[PDB]
């Protein structure tokens, strides 16, 4: 009772949006550092993380945003009680996550389990196009897998811990994210049947594997350890 | 209320459970013909049981036929878990992948795209046959994501025969050893957060959609139009 407890404790999620040295296979997902840093200064109220851009599926909030020289790296919260006693039920069921967690890391089923569901981070921003450089940043998406490489996100208990994970972050990186990230209810307006109804589109998604592995080591996260699964 | 008792109304699904033209990647997968019709005659007095992904307390139907063919052992059997049905028929409104529908002249089937898509391949259950004193060697057949086997492609639809129909391979004698055979309560003792919980796993299987899409071909399914998703 008190393990499941711990469980369900907030957990916070971290990784790059967008990396600057990665061109994009389709080109509406251009987002070049001029615009991201303008558009930062541009745009108060956290973006809201939900799962795979549904916006009933609301299971956080980014906490704070920060242009690095790689590319935009961001760092949210999933604190939505529903949605965390679902992930604490679905990660007892997961052979995946009873192998549990890499070399001394302590086993963590809600973590491992967001970590295997969604390796990746999604933004949703305002059509760039170059055109006329409102609010751009609309919210991020936990997902499967995302649309632009490196986006692999990374679950801790611990902020610092999360961009610890990121060996191309800086420690000015670390402190102007720590400075940020230091509503009203459970944002969640979906269920079980919705996460499992999403599982299964994300079954098709095409080299999804493959993606994630080249996340992972451009990220850099293949080098430290962490509740990654791909 | 009338199309949501269309939608978990009994569903049937049929495949290979293994291809005698196919030599497995590991030893432990040789089913051969010889042992294969032997085990048959051995043994359809009770009901193999159909589960999801092996798990016993997932029992969602129980195989109806099975029968050797020429290009392998073929199977038959039917979902009728009322509360597995009643779980996918709800997953299946929230699956962008289910929304898109069918193929060119096929009506829309939420429940049957639902499984068609999680668990495209059949699995058996065994007993070791490493080549000695080959009683009930068949403990089961389970619905999963992708085989062991290759050829293990599974079809769902409506009605049996238009099962049966997906498969060229198929003779008419041979349907017609099926249609044979396939003429108290709800075994399934699990839940919406079990079966996401088994969507991680899925999730990291290797080359899973490229094996679907061997099996597909291999199967000749591809030609015929049917509710897979691969
Ligand atoms: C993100 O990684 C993602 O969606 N990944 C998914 C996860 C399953 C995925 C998809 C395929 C293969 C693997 C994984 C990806 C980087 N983000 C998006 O694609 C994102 C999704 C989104 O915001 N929604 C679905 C709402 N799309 C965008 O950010 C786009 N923005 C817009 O479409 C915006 N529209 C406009 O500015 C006006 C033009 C008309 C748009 C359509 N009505 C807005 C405000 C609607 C988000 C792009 C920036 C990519 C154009
Ligand atoms: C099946 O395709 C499958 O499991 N697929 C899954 C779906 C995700 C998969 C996993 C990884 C990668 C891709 C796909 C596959 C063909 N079936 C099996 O592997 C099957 C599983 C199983 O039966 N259970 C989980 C219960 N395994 C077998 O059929 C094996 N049989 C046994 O292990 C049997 N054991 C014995 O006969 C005795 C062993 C020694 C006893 C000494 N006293 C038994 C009864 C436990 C089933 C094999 C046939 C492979 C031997």
């Amino acid at each position: 009772d008190e393990q499941q407890s711990q469980a369900v404790a907030p957990v916070y999620v971290g990784g790059f949006l967008a990396r600057y040295d990665q061109s994009p296979d389709e080109a509406e997902l251009l987002l070049p550092r001029d615009v991201v840093e303008h558009w930062l200064h541009a745009q108060s109220v956290a973006l809201p993380l939900n799962i795979n851009h549904d916006d009933t599926a609301v299971v956080g909030h980014v906490a704070a945003m920060q242009s690095v020289r790689d590319g935009l790296f961001c760092l949210g919260c999933v604190t939505s009680p529903r949605f965390l006693e679902i992930v604490r039920r679905a990660s007892e069921k997961s052979e995946l996550v009873s192998r549990g967690p890499v070399s001394p890391l302590q086993p963590d089923k809600v973590v491992e389990f967001l970590s295997g569901s969604y390796a990746g981070l999604s933004l949703s921003s305002r059509r760039c196009d170059d055109v006329e450089q409102t609010t751009p940043f609309k919210h991020v998406a936990l997902c499967s897998v995302g649309r632009r490489r490196g986006t692999l996100a990374v679950y801790g208990r611990d902020p610092e811990w999360v961009t610890q994970r990121f060996p191309d972050l800086t420690a000015a990186d670390r402190d102007g994210l720590r400075a940020q990230w230091q509503a009203s209810g459970d944002p969640f307006r979906s269920d079980s049947y919705g996460l499992l109804g999403n599982s299964v589109d994300a079954l098709y998604i095409r080299e999804r594997l493959p993606k994630l592995r080249y996340d992972k080591q451009l990220v850099g996260v293949t080098e430290r350890e962490s509740y990654v699964k791909a």
